[PDB]
């Protein structure tokens, strides 16, 4: 089973989902707004790709931390912020079944799944 994680109104959410509905990839949605997320997941994810790549430290929620909060991080801290705050989990997560896609590159979803 196919999983993308993030959220329905995203423009890279609606992009990806139009690539892979078009490629007639059966996939499941885990939508962040209607289930969250765990640790578990964000472990995972880091562990293959790094924190900087799952964080979305370009975004507006991370922006909009404090101070304190964005101070000497690393994987375990990066986890429990978007444990906390989804939002700042860059979009889309892709699990193809041994690894994962971060981001929607059309050529690494063609070299995954076409």
């Amino acid at each position: 089973t196919y999983v993308l994680y993030g959220i329905k109104a995203c423009d890279t959410m609606k992009k990806a989902r139009t690539w892979l509905d078009e490629h007639k990839v059966a996939y499941d949605f885990h939508d962040y707004k209607a289930v969250g997320i765990d640790r578990e997941h964000l472990r995972r994810w880091c562990a293959e790709h790094g924190w900087q790549t799952v964080l979305n430290r370009a975004g507006t929620t991370f922006r909009k931390l404090d101070e304190a909060q964005k101070a000497d991080l690393d994987e375990a801290k990066a986890i429990e912020l978007m444990l906390a705050q989804p939002s700042m989990i860059k979009r889309p997560v892709l699990e193809l079944g041994g690894r994962t896609l971060v981001g929607f590159k059309p050529d690494a979803y063609a070299a995954a799944l076409a």
